[PDB]
C-alpha cells in the first residue's frame, strides 16, 4: 500500500530534480539559487518549457509573445464583474480561467506537447492581470491594462497597485515568482498530469492544479503561514504557542514537506528577503517559531518550507494576503504547463487501485424487508 | 517506477471492489447487476455514500433532500446564458460548477466527510438541471425548472425534453445513471482525490474530476465511440474500417480498459438495454466490430468497456449526443463524493515522485556569451 503514493516514481523526468535529504534544488540542471540570483522568471519560464537558457534574440522574442498575451477580451473582464464581490481569490481565478477556456478555439481540443506550450503563453501571461484585476474589481476599483513594457512581476505589481514599483519591489517579485515556478510532481502537478492522462483539454488541467494548489496544506499554506504569525502575537507568546500546537497535533504551517526532510533551499531565499523587506515583529515572530521547529522537529524530517517566509515578502510589497495563493499560481503555471507537455509526450492514463476491504457478494433486499 | 501506476495500490476502500480478470464490479459489496436490476439512482447514491442499503424512511428523506436542492439561482441561469454557444457540454458544465462554488458560502471550505455529502447532495441534484437546460439554452429553448414529483432520471429527460419520460426510458436512464455510479481509482477519480487531499474545497475536487473524465480515452469515449459507428457507415464496412485502424494505431473507442482484462459488467448490461432501445443499423454496426475485437484483440487483454454500448441507449431515448460525457459525469459525482468523503477521513497529501534523467549542477551562462 504506497499511502500518498510516497517515494513512488510515475515517469520519467527531464524538468526538474529535488534533493529531499541534502534540500538542493534544481531547474533543467540549474540550481534555483543561480536561477534567483541571476535569472528572471520570463527566461525561467522559457528554461523550463525548452529546456535550456534563451539566447538574446530567444528570450526577446519570448517576452514579446508573452506581452502581448497579457490582455483579457472585454467578456471576460464581464464575467469577473459578475462574480459574487465575496468570491476569494483562486476560487475567483478557478472560474475565470474555465472561462478562458469556454471562449477558446482550442479549448477542448485534447492536448499535446506543441499546443499546451502554445496555451501556455496565453495563460501564463493572462494570470497576473487577473489576480490584479480580480483585487481591484472586488474592490470597486478600476480596472488597469498590462503595461507591455513592464516586466512579468513589474506588471503585476503596477496593475494591482496602479504605480510602477520600485526596483526593489520588482526583484523581489520577479524571484519569488521564480521560486514557485516548478517543484517536480507535487499534488497540484500530479493533478494536472492525471487530467492531461486523458488528453483533456489544457484548461481542465491547470483548472485541477489551481484547485489542489488552493488547499491549506499545499499552496494555501503561504497565507496560513502569515496569519499564523499573526494569530500569534508577539516574538513572547511563540513558544507557549509552538508547545500547545504540538500538544493539540495542530500543523505548524509553513513547516514539513513530504520531499525535503531539511530546510527547503527556496525557503533560504524566501527568508532573506523577508529579512530585508518584511515586517519586523512579524518576521521576529516568524524567526522565534522557526528555532522551535528546527530544534524539536528537525529529527523528525520536518522543517521550514517555501510557504513560510514568502508571504512577509509580499506583504512588505503591499500586496493584500487573500491574493498570497493566487501568486503561487502566478509561477506555478510554468511548471504545470511544462510537466503537461512533458506527460503526453509519451502519455499513458494514470490509473492506479484501492485495497477493498469489506464484504463482497451482498445480496440485495427489498427495502420493505429493511428494519 | 510505475509509468501509469498499473497496479499500484495507494489505499485501503470499502465504496467499490473491482475484479478485473473475472470482469465482476460491487458497489459496497452488492454487484452491479443486481443494483441495475432492482435498484434507482438515488438508493445507490444512498448506499455509495452511507455504506448501507436506506430503510424506507432514509430513502425518502434522502430523495426529498435531493428533488429540494436540483433548482438553480437566477445568477446561475445567467452566467449560463452569457457562456458562448458552441462551447462544448463538459467545459460548460465545468464553469458552471466552478461558478456555483463562488456563490456558495462553504466553496472555499475545507473538505470533511461530513461537508462532502452535504454540498454533494446539492451538486448532485444540480448537475442534470444544468446540463439538460444548457442545451435548451443554447439552442434558444426556454428554461425548464426541475419538477419535484419525478425520479432524477425522469427529470433529466424531463427537462431537456420539455416532456416526462414513458417509464422505459426512466428506467434505463436510471440503469445508466446506476451503471456510471462508481468505479473505484480511475482517472477522474484520482484526480479528485488529488484536490482533496489537500484539504481544498469540494468544488475543485469536483472540477478536477469532470476535467479528467473530459478525455476522449476516459469518459469522452461515450461519445467517440458512437461517432466512430456512424462513422463506419454499416455493417458491410467494418472489416475493412477495423483493420486500417488497427494498422494505424488507432484506438477502438469504446474497447479496452486499464482494469477489466474481460468483458466490462457494466458493458454487458448497456449492451441488453442498446438491443432494446438503440437504433437497428448503429447496433449491427457496433456488433460486428464488437466482435472483431473479442477476435482479434480480445487475447490482449483489450475487451469492450462501459463506453461502447451506453451511446447507442441515450441516443434512443432521443439525446443529443453532445451531452453523453455530462451524463456520465452526472452519474460519477456520486463516487466523486463518495470517495473524496472516506479519503479525506483519513487524509494524507499524494505526492509522488519523478524520476530525474538530466544533469544538475549546471553553470548559468550569461545571455550575451550565449
Ligand atoms: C507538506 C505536508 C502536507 C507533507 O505531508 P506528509 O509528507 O504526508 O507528512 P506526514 O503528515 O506523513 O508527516 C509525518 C509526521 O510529521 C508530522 N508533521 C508533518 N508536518 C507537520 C507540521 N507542519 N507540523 C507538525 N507536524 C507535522 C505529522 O503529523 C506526522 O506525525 P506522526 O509521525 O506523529 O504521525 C505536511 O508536512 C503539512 O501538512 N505541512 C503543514 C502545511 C504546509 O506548510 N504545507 C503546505
Ligand atoms: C482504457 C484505456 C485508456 C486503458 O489504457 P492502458 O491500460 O494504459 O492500455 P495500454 O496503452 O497500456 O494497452 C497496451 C496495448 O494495447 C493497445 N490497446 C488498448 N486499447 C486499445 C484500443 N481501444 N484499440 C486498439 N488497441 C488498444 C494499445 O495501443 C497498447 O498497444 P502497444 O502494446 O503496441 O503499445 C485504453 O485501452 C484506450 O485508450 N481505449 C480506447 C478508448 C476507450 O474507449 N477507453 C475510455
Amino acid at each position: 500500500l504506497a499511502k500518498g503514493l510516497e517515494d513512488v516514481y510515475i515517469d520519467q523526468t527531464n524538468i526538474c530534480y529535488i534533493d529531499g535529504k541534502e534540500g538542493k534544488l534544481y531547474y533543467r540542471g540549474y540550481s534555483v539559487e543561480e536561477l534567483a540570483e541571476l535569472s528572471t522568471f520570463e527566461e525561467v519560464v522559457y528554461l523550463l518549457w525548452w529546456g535550456k537558457l534563451p539566447s538574446l534574440s530567444e528570450l526577446e522574442n519570448f517576452k514579446k509573445e508573452l506581452a502581448k498575451s497579457r490582455g483579457l477580451p472585454k467578456e471576460v473582464i464581464e464575467i469577473m464583474e459578475a462574480l459574487p464581490k465575496n468570491t476569494h481569490p483562486m476560487g475567483a481565478l478557478r472560474t475565470i480561467i474555465s472561462y478562458l477556456g469556454n471562449i477558446d478555439d482550442s479549448g477542448d481540443i485534447p492536448v499535446t506537447p506543441e499546443e499546451v506550450y502554445r496555451i501556455g503563453i496565453s495563460v501564463t501571461a493572462k494570470i497576473p492581470t487577473i489576480v490584479a484585476n480580480w483585487y481591484r474589481i472586488k474592490n470597486g476599483l478600476e480596472y488597469v491594462p498590462p503595461k507591455e513594457k513592464l516586466s512579468h512581476a513589474a506588471n503585476f505589481l503596477y496593475m494591482l497597485h496602479g504605480e510602477e514599483p520600485p526596483k526593489e519591489w520588482e526583484k523581489a517579485m520577479d524571484v519569488a515568482l521564480i521560486l514557485y515556478a516548478e517543484h517536480e510532481i507535487n499534488a497540484s502537478t500530479l493533478a494536472v498530469m492525471t487530467v492531461g492522462s486523458t488528453l483533456s483539454d489544457y484548461y481542465s488541467a491547470i483548472l485541477a492544479g489551481i484547485g489542489a494548489l488552493k488547499g491549506p496544506i499545499h499552496g494555501g499554506a503561504v497565507e496560513e503561514a502569515i496569519k499564523q504569525f499573526m494569530e500569534i502575537g508577539s516574538p513572547e507568546k511563540v513558544e507557549e504557542w509552538f508547545f500547545k500546537a504540538l500538544q493539540q497535533k495542530r500543523k505548524i504551517m509553513g513547516a514539513g514537506h513530504r520531499v525535503y526532510k531539511t530546510y527547503d533551499p527556496r525557503a533560504r531565499i524566501f527568508k532573506k528577503y523577508a529579512s530585508k523587506l518584511g515586517d519586523k515583529k512579524l518576521f521576529e515572530i516568524a524567526e522565534r517559531l522557526e528555532r522551535l521547529v528546527e530544534e524539536y522537529l528537525s529529527k523528525k524530517g520536518i522543517s521550514i518550507n517555501v510557504d513560510y517566509w514568502s508571504g512577509l515578502v509580499f506583504y512588505g510589497m503591499k500586496i493584500p494576503i487573500e491574493l498570497y495563493t493566487t501568486i503561487f499560481a502566478m509561477g506555478r503555471i510554468a511548471g504545470w504547463t511544462a510537466h503537461l507537455a512533458e506527460y503526453v509526450s509519451h502519455n499513458r492514463i494514470i490509473r492506479p487501485r484501492l485495497q477493498y476491504v469489506g464484504e463482497i457478494g451482498k445480496k440485495y433486499l427489498p427495502i420493505e424487508l429493511r428494519r
